[PDB]
């Protein structure tokens, strides 16, 4: 039998308490929604691979014990755990599978303790793991109802015990008890663990309450990548998809002969260090196993190549330098050690690939009387270049006097030999040393590894190897023209893109298997759980080739676009507004087609329209709307301060002393942050403090029907803000702050309190509603609000009579607009997006900065205190300085991002100051600057780290068609409108303003004369009153 | 590091020295990516202007 594991196989990853924190783990877990085997144990009539999850819904504990091993047939030792009425017994012995086993020959571990096995049956969850000879048990008891097998119940397994088993385990089997042999039935559940990434949610009590399987479905993948159990509607860029290779191909030249390593390991007698022997070895196979153990060695230190990989490396040409050296000089053979022998006998290059083998030769070289046959030279005018020998035994004159002939006094000729004696040599003992040096991937390889060639495959991406050149990708016939000497094909990125087959003369291209970005398009996690997957710039004929979740790749619904191809959305012919942009004009939405589904479509750019253009047709509005629109502008951000000592070094004296050398970096960081904070105060001052005096609204708030109660401050509330200001303050939401403070990242309060910012705003409001634009220029001059409104009307080319003749209507429109602002602010939380996301950016930056402290930066650990406790200074300080460099780089990155963010905030604050100067302190003519339509005035409202402008705009509406003429010819002379336009209702002509239909009789004051009617194109005939 | 290609580093080195080279290589490439992203942020600020 088989079934589905809904929420089983979760345990506490480690013995550590947490609280209200979403933690990502990567470890052995039972995958979510897995094929769990439902076993039945009946009397009337299992591989232990990568951990095992065992569940028992048993009553009266028939199932008792388990066995663990590789064969369980006394081929090696084995485990058994078994339990009975009072206790449990664990044994590690040579067991022949006490009916369970026959004999126990050699026993290594025994254990007795409290038993682990303690129709309303209960689930007794166990997790068994073994890693590096350590066997861990996790367990949990959950009493369950009589509903059905494996309910939707969730609970983690607390750790019980770990045992040092130290034994190869491949298979396990469980054990049953019988009370005879009465017939009966039982049942258990088996699951297999896999290396998976989980997200665990901790409650206030630190119990793992919920989990998300990141590598199960795209939705959970987005959940794991955002580290949240709820995902907002949109598109999220998840892990990259990669077509995995099929097999491995190795191609080598057909070389079978062995490299003569025999003569270099044991010759008649090795050439001396001054005349060290070299030969090129090539065109053979190199292996160390047969010959290394024959001449046993004591110093094998290798630099570029591990000894085990040397058999798996394919060479071009190799050299060995074999010579007799003094024992005590065995440590001079490493690159860069200098001395008499280094500068005059032998030296190897500082940067090379190769290593040395040294072993004893006293019993074969040393003589009782002294073996003075191995020459070594100490004296020469010039040093010895690496990999060079000199055999000129020219007389050397140490003294300043001239030295001629064969020898002379104060002349030290290069003739001295070793005093090698068998027993007297301890550190003076001769050592015969062979240094193997080689060059890889510079020339075509000849001396290659024992590894055998493989058959050549094409149009299937593979792990291809060509004479040590390793890559992965598809192989194709080459249109490039190689030459006999040419071996490799290089790209712009200095990465190999072509190969020559070492077996034949054929040349091949390289193209790694298809890949590209993966995006997940989801609605609100609350709204739905079905998602769409976009494969960016990938042909949808290749994702079937990519057939770890494969369920969506077999989808019944595929749509191809320029951005890539989409799976899980139905393409439609209809055009809607874009909500989730895909790219290249494709947008995704979620609606009913009666079932709900995700759809993809071509985004509409709005409703199609055709303007009724003609020779002489004009559209003049007859009505208006006083539209109040909110414009939100960030003005300042949270003034941040950082201490190097607290953040980088915590409270360590040693770290402080190692850091004070980087004082320049810390002073520049502090200077930059102080500049940013003073700039935030300057931003607030420039935006708000534009007024010399604090004005007060009069107690009699009579403004010709304009009721500013929702924007003027309310004395009733302690905080002297307005209704709209209070709503804005409540909408923006400002533990992790305590951790930020404890890690040395502090928030300096703004110079201006919210109360004084509100007082500045109230002064601006009072000045605007009582004086108008005058208080911006010089002394505030009082003026009735009606007259100010008439002036603002005159500003937008509307005659002031319009407002006075419609005063009550305009006042009611403004009041209803303020009501709509209140309703919109109270209802939706998406109103103050900009301020909220600015706060979120600052919070995310500080959270990222505090999370960087968990980074190791290549050190032993990310906590300095344990480094100091467990290490003496001489490497404690090098670990600390690496940690300091890492954290200082993190601080520099944070400060740079803060400088760029502060620059963008300063741009916003300059724009806000300009808007307060041009929209609040006056009427602006700049189109769409102070709101959509003809700007009349603006009202500032303080908001958390920003301002809100209530842009009052005139918007024409209820337009009507009219016949129009560019001019009027009355007495043979053209007439033009002084300030207006000519329109005809069908019988008579009238002059009217451009933004409000109001006809007037054509008289000599509405019109001015210019030239005659035989030049102007489109002039008409009418009469003009004197 | 010994070289600029990871594959040869993995082929020629046993895990510890391989990783002590690879971490330096990752720090270098991450610094290059950070420099690119910072220059892109400044360029995007000027483009936004
Ligand atoms: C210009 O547009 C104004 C609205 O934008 C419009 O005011 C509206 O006029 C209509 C008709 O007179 C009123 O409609 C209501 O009339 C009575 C009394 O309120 C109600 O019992 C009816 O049910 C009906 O809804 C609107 O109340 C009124 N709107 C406002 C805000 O006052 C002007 O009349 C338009 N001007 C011209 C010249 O057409
Ligand atoms: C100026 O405009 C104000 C905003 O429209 C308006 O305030 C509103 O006044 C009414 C009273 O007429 C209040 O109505 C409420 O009264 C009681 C006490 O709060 C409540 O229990 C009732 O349920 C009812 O809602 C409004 O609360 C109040 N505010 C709002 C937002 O509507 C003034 O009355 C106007 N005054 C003048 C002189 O024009
Ligand atoms: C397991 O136990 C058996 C029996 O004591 C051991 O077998 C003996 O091994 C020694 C040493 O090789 C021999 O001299 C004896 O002749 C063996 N006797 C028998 C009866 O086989 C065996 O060595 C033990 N194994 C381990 C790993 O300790
Ligand atoms: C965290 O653990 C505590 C104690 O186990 C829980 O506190 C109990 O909660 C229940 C339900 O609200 C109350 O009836 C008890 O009086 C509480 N006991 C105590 C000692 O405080 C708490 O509920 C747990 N948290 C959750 C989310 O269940
Ligand atoms: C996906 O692959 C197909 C081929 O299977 C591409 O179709 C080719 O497109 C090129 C360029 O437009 C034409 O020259 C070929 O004649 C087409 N071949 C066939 C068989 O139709 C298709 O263009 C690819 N998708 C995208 C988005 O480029
Ligand atoms: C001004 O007149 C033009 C044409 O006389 C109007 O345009 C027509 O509008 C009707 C709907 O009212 C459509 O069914 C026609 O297709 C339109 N025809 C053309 C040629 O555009 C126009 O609507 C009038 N202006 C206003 C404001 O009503
Ligand atoms: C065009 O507008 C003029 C406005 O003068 C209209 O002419 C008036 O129509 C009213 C109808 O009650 C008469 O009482 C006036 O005596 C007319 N005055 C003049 C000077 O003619 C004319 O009817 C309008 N034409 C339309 C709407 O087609
Ligand atoms: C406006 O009226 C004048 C005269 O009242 C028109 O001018 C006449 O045009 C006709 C031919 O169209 C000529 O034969 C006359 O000699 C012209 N008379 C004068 C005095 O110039 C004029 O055409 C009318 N406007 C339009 C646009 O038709
Ligand atoms: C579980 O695996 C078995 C053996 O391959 C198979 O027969 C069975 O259909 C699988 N069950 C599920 C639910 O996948
Ligand atoms: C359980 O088994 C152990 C192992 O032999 C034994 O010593 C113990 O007496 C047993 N207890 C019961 C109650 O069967
Ligand atoms: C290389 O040698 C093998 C057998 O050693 C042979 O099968 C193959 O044909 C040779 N290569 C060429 C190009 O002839
Ligand atoms: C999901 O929608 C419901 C309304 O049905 C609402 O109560 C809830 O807050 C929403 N959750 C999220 C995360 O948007
Ligand atoms: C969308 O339009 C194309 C082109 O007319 C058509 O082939 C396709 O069937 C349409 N899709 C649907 C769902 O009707
Ligand atoms: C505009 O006026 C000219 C000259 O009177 C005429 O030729 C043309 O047809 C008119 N335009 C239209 C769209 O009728």
């Amino acid at each position: 039998a088989y079934t589905n594991s809904f929420t089983r196989g979760v345990y506490y990853p480690d013995k550590v308490f947490r609280s209200s924190v979403l933690h990502s783990t990567q470890d052995l877990f039972l995958p979510f929604f897995s094929n769990v085997t439902w076993f039945h144990a009946i009397h009337v009539s299992l591989p232990f691979n990568d951990g095992v999850y065992f569940a028992s819904t048993e009553k009266s504990n028939i199932i008792r014990g388990w066995i663990f091993g590789t064969t369980l047939d006394s081929k090696t030792q084995s485990l058994l755990i078994v339990n009975n009425a009072t206790n449990v017994v664990i044994k590690v012995c040579e067991f022949q599978f006490f009916r369970v086993y026959s004999s126990a020959n050699n026993c290594t571990f025994e254990y007795v303790s409290q038993p682990f096995l303690m129709n309303f049956k209960n689930l007794r969850e166990f997790v068994f793991k073994n890693i590096d000879g350590y066997f861990k048990i996790y367990s949990k008891h959950t009493p369950i109802n009589l509903v059905r097998d494996l309910p939707q119940g969730f609970s983690a397994l607390e750790p019980l015990v770990d045992l040092p088993i130290g034994i190869n385990i491949t298979r396990f089997q469980t054990l049953l008890a019988l009370h005879g042999w009465t017939a009966g039935a039982a049942a258990y559940y088996v699951g297999y663990l896999q290396p998976r990434t989980f997200l665990l949610k901790y409650n206030e009590n630190g119990t793992i309450t919920d989990a998300v399987d990141c590598a199960l479905d795209p939705l959970s993948e987005t959940k794991c990548t955002l580290k949240s159990f709820t995902v907002e509607k949109g598109i999220y860029q998840t892990s990259n998809f990669r077509v995995q290779p099929t097999e491995s191909i190795v191609r080598f030249p057909n070389i079978t002969n062995l490299c003569p390593f025999g003569e270099v390991f044991n010759a008649t007698r090795f050439a001396s260090v001054y005349a060290w022997n070299r030969k090129r070895i090539s065109n053979c196979v190199a292996d160390y196993s047969v010959l290394y153990n024959s001449a046993s060695f004591s110093t094998f230190k290798c630099y570029g190549v591990s000894p085990t990989k040397l058999n798996d490396l394919c060479f071009t040409n190799v050299y060995a330098d074999s010579f007799v050296i003094r024992g005590d000089e065995v440590r001079q053979i490493a690159p860069g050690q200098t001395g008499k022998i280094a500068d005059y006998n032998y030296k190897l290059p500082d940067d090379f690939t190769g290593c040395v083998i040294a072993w004893n030769s006293n019993n074969l070289d040393s003589k009782v009387g002294g073996n003075y046959n191995y020459l070594y030279r100490l004296f020469r005018k010039s040093n010895l270049k690496p990999f060079e020998r000199d055999i000129s035994t020219e007389i050397y004159q140490a003294g300043s006097t001239p030295c001629n002939g064969v020898e002379g006094f104060n002349c030290y000729f290069p003739l001295q030999s070793y005093g090698f004696q068998p027993t007297n040599g301890v550190g003076y003992q001769p050592y015969r040393v062979v240094v193997l040096s080689f060059e890889l991937l510079h020339a075509p390889a000849t001396v290659c590894g024992p590894k055998k060639s493989t058959n050549l495959v094409k149009n299937k991406c593979v792990n291809f190897n060509f004479n040590g050149l390793t890559g992965t990708g598809v192989l194709t016939e080459s249109n490039k023209k190689f030459l006999p000497f040419q071996q490799f094909g290089r790209d712009i990125a200095d990465t190999t893109d072509a190969v020559r087959d070492p077996q034949t003369l054929e040349i091949l291209d390289i193209t790694p298997c298809s890949f590209g970005g993966v995006s997940v398009i989801t609605p609100g996690t609350n709204t739905s759980n079905q998602v769409a997957v976009l494969y960016q710039d990938v042909n949808c004929t290749e994702v079937p080739v990519a057939i770890t979740w494969r369920v969506y790749s077999t989808g019944s619904n595929v749509f191809q676009t320029r951005a890539g191809c989409l799976i899980g959305a139905e393409h439609v012919n209809n055009s809607y507004e874009c909500d989730i942009p895909i790219g290249a004009g494709i947008c995704a939405s979620y609606q009913t087609q009666a079932s709900q589904s995700i759809i993809a479509y071509t985004m509409s750019l709005g409703a199609e329209n055709s303007v009724a253009y003609s020779n002489n047709s004009i559209a003049i509005p007859t009505n208006f709307t006083i539209s109040v629109t909110t414009e939100i502008l960030p003005v300042s951000m949270t003034k941040t301060s950082v201490d190097c000592t607290m953040y980088i070094c915590g409270d360590s004296t040693e770290c402080s002393n190692l850091l004070l050398q980087y004082g320049s970096f810390c002073t520049q960081l502090n200077r930059a942050l102080t500049g940013i904070a003073v700039e935030q105060d300057k931003n607030t001052q420039e935006v708000f403090a534009q007024v010399k005096q604090i004005y007060k609204t009069p107690p009699i708030k009579d403004f010709g029907g304009f009721n500013f109660s929702q924007i003027l401050p309310d004395p009733s509330k302690p905080s002297k803000r307005s209704f709209i200001e209070d709503l804005l303050f409540n909408k923006v939401t400002l533990d992790l702050i305590c951790a930020q403070k404890f890690n040395g990242l502090t928030v300096l309060p703004p110079l201006l309190t919210d109360e004084m910012i509100a007082q500045y705003t109230s002064a601006l409001l009072a000045g605007t509603i009582t004086s108008g634009w005058t208080f911006g220029a010089g002394a505030a001059l009082q003026i009735p609000f009606a007259m100010q409104m008439a002036y603002r009307f005159n500003g937008i080319g509307v005659t002031q009579n319009v407002l006075y003749e419609n005063q009550k209507l305009i006042a009611n429109q403004f009041n209803s607009a303020i009501g709509k602002i209140q309703d919109s602010l109270s209802s939706t939380a998406s109103a103050l997006g900009k301020l909220q996301d600015v706060v979120n950016q600052n919070a995310q930056a500080l959270n990222t900065l505090v999370k960087q402290l968990s980074s190791n930066f290549g050190a032993i650990s990310s906590v300095l205190n344990d480094i100091l406790s467990r290490l003496d200074p001489p490497e404690a300080e090098v670990q600390i300085d690496r940690l300091i460099t890492g954290r200082l780089q993190s601080l520099q990155t944070y400060v740079t991002q803060q400088l760029i963010r502060a620059a963008e905030i300063r741009a916003s604050a300059n724009l806000a100051a300009t808007k307060m100067s041009e929209c609040v302190l006056g009427q602006s003519k700049r189109v769409d600057f102070c709101g959509k339509g003809y700007h009349l005035m603006s009202f500032p409202q303080s908001a958390p780290h920003g301002v809100v402008f209530l842009h009052v705009t005139y918007v024409p509406a209820q337009e009507k068609n009219f016949t129009t003429a560019p001019a009027i010819c009355h007495d043979g002379k053209a007439h033009f409108p002084r300030e207006g336009v000519f329109v005809s209702n069908g019988t008579h002509w009238f002059v009217t303003q451009r933004n409000f239909y109001e006809p007037q009789i054509i008289t000599t004051d509405n019109t001015f004369v210019s030239g005659n009617c035989d030049v102007v194109i489109g002039i008409v005939n009418n009469t003009v009153y004197d």
